[PDB]
């Protein structure tokens, strides 16, 4: 359903994925909850990413262990367990950015994205050419 072209960063270690969007840092809270924070001293804005396989990846939490996921009705939130809920193609948009696909929903399109009030954008309200949708991997 997409294409292959993948980013040029390694999983060795974990991440701050900025979304310039709004500015915002993705985060996974305590309770579950997904959204994005401007400020960089936040505790729960630090991911780690690995590999399934090739280009598919999970986000995690380490903080607090939960792994980013994208509901049925394309709603993001934080899961104890891996599940296929969990899995994101993730690839390099407009030769720079990382964008992350839902695996499980990868016909339809749905991505991760953050708006510039940042609330997290439900999948069927992001797509292709969007900004919500451009992430840049930062060091922690």
């Amino acid at each position: 359903h997409h294409h292959f072209n993948l980013p040029p960063g390694n999983y060795k270690k974990p991440k701050l994925l900025y979304c310039s969007n709004g500015g915002h840092f993705l985060r996974i809270l305590p309770d579950g909850t997904v959204d994005g924070t401007r400020d960089r001293s936040d505790q729960h804005i630090q991911l780690q990413l690995s590999a399934e396989s090739v280009g598919e990846v999970y986000i995690k939490s380490t903080e607090t262990g939960q792994y980013l996921a994208m509901d049925t009705d394309g709603l993001l939130y934080g899961s104890q367990t891996p599940n296929e809920e969990c899995l994101f193609l993730e690839r390099l948009e407009e030769n720079h950015y990382n964008t992350y696909i839902s695996k499980k929903h990868a016909e339809k399109n749905w991505f991760v994205g953050l708006k510039k009030n940042g609330s997290v954008k439900r999948g069927p309200r992001t797509h292709y050419g969007q900004k919500a949708i451009l992430f840049l991997p930062l060091p922690v």
